[PDB]
């Protein structure tokens, strides 16, 4: 008889990597997006235009980008354009940087390049965990570094592909940390911690994470005490960019092995 | 027995219909952020800038959205702006309007497209696929000042629909195979490749003209076996509100064997 149960798990398994597959490259997706119109900023805030056009630019990337919290420029040159605008339900324009390691590595790596997770307060006091993509500015003939353009990310609006009407998927970034997950206890903690008792399971969903490939797998799980199918599928989440910072971020789906078996 | 066997096969059908539906979210997704970018550059293009800013863009724009292996603008009052960049195995930048469907985009501000059609590239290869024009509008979005042009490669879709596999069929307006692991029935009718079997391809077509998907199955008269055949359907110019976005469709055949 339970070469049915057997069946039921092949059926499952294809399934599930298959609408996996699809979550990662939605989320892929919009992050490219992202990217994008970054590079659109990046190649028109530098030309020669007047400081509220720039401005004007900074807020419609805003508007246009649901995913993105914030965005910050900064010039050597011209001391009134270097300028924070963050979400506030609208937007709040702070002027400033410079000293900021952030825009000074910005400007060393001409490639797209990242931070890693971390908690920003916003101006209503709250905390947005997000990271930071960041790209050089340059004059008119690409000979100089002019400036910077940095963008916060805020990964906590991912809720909408990963947590919204489901609890069945985790956003997983570098070193195993999680990134975003329906049990918002585990965010910005790693899963060697969470799940470790089940260290054999996380130590080969940490190796596909550094490899960057993608596989199948059982555990029994920790909170619900339930044995789940466990998909894992990385992807660089800087896009097709090639980078030094473009690492691979992973999504897992979870289904409990019992709802299968009938 | 019994029991069994209807286990077996609709839970075996469901996770075939529930594949197909999540490449058809991929493709479909594909589209429409090809799309997004597309609206980037329409409103961009027409803005205070110089010739070198607007190509740079455009570039841009074929390096970003990997399906698309051509970009046209055309500006009415603008002849240095009348440009095509095309993939060349990398971008070559070539110079040109008189397209009927560009004057319709324009006259009309709808979004238009061509049907699909073999396009020859600069390096000689030829490439299956179809044009989408958009009007071009001035700053104050009240008058038409040119169109862009964006030749999307369906070929270029073999990546999520035709590589490793010969399980997915992409099937465009009135039955048109787009693309297929067989290639020699790219730009064929289904009711013809198929008119041994009118029951299956007459219910193909009418899930295409209806916008639906349908779980049906069908004696294959090429590899002579007994295939279930999940179809659905998707709007191909996304959620442009449009008389040119008609539906296309993915077609997942599995044999009735593995069932
Ligand atoms: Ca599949
Ligand atoms: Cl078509
Ligand atoms: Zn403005
Ligand atoms: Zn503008
Ligand atoms: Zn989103
Ligand atoms: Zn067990
Ligand atoms: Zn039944
Ligand atoms: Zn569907
Ligand atoms: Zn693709
Ligand atoms: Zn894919
Ligand atoms: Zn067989």
């Amino acid at each position: 008889n339970s070469r049915v149960k057997e069946i039921l798990k092949e059926n499952t398994l294809r399934s599930m990597q298959d609408s996996l597959h699809f979550k990662v490259k939605e989320v892929q997706g919009v992050l490219e997006n992202t990217y994008t119109s970054m590079g659109i900023v990046k190649e028109m805030l530098p030309k020669d235009t007047k400081r509220e056009i720039k401005i004007h630019l900074l807020k419609n990337f805003i508007l246009a980008n649901s995913h993105v919290a914030g965005v910050s420029m900064f010039f050597k040159n011209r001391e009134d354009l270097r300028l924070t605008l963050l979400r506030d339900n609208d937007t709040i324009k702070l002027m400033e940087l410079g000293n900021n390691p952030l825009a000074q590595k910005a400007m060393k790596n001409k490639e797209i390049s990242k931070s890693l997770p971390y908690y920003r307060k916003m101006p209503n006091g709250a905390e947005v965990y997000g990271v930071d993509i960041l790209l050089p500015l340059l004059n008119e003939n690409a000979q100089e570094v002019v400036g910077a353009l940095m963008v916060f990310i805020s990964i906590d609006s991912f809720s909408n592909e990963i947590t919204k009407n489901r609890s069945d998927l985790f956003l997983i970034g570098v070193k195993g940390k999680v990134l975003l997950s329906a049990n918002k206890s585990l965010q910005d903690k790693p899963i060697a911690e969470i799940y470790k008792s089940v260290p054999k399971a996380t130590n080969e969903v940490l190796t596909i994470l550094e490899n960057g490939s993608k596989a199948t797998l059982e555990y029994l799980d920790p909170f619900s005490h339930k044995e789940n199918f466990l998909a894992v599928e990385t992807f660089k989440m800087l896009g097709k960019a090639e980078s030094k910072d473009n690492l691979n971020w992973m999504i897992a789906l979870i289904i409990e092995k019992d709802k299968v078996y009938e």
